[PDB]
């Protein structure tokens, strides 16, 4: 699977949105739409557009997504 | 994605860690079984996620359906 | 109290994990600023201890002086 949702309490507390586009930028001004699960270097979905992020038990995150603890790749 | 433990790392290759449980060495290890995985162990801490954390190869992840000879039931 | 993440740990390394904030990678990551610490992440759990515990870090400590490419600013 099941789908982050972003009402759950975790998601919440990081500003997980399932589409980055929508991030809130008046608590994270350093968010970009350039940021993304996709590009996050804790994502386990490789270039499939849903996967696991150790962040976020037992459900799957949406590649368009993200939240607070976004990782730029080394 | 966090990286994963290699085959060929010296504690690995010790402990007769494998990314799949299917592919364990019966020979070094005559009480494996298939039902024996990461994801079955009392060590893993990945949940449902397809790779997580072991505290033996801490650094590295490990796959849920990998094993290694510390496999211990949950 | 356990081991101090190290700064070669695969894991570290993927995160650009630094023991010291101030030594962090600033042209790799030109978002980070020194406010940013493990200290000042939502994801630290040592309170206000010098070195605590970080879900990234399996069976070690991160000192709470120190970053990685996943701080979190807290909600
Ligand atoms: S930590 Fe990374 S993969 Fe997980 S939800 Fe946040 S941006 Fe997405
Ligand atoms: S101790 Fe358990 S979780 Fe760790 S690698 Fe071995 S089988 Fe997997
Ligand atoms: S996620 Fe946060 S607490 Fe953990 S090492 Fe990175 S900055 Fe420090």
């Amino acid at each position: 699977a099941p789908l982050v949702a972003e009402t759950d309490a975790n998601a919440k507390s990081l500003g997980y949105v399932a589409d980055t586009t929508k991030a809130d930028k008046t608590k994270y001004p350093k968010h970009t739409k350039d940021q993304s699960c996709s590009t996050c270097a804790l994502y386990q979905g490789k270039t499939a557009p849903q996967g696991a992020c150790p962040l976020f038990a037992g459900k799957e995150v949406v590649a368009k997504g993200w939240c607070s603890a976004w990782a730029k790749k080394a």
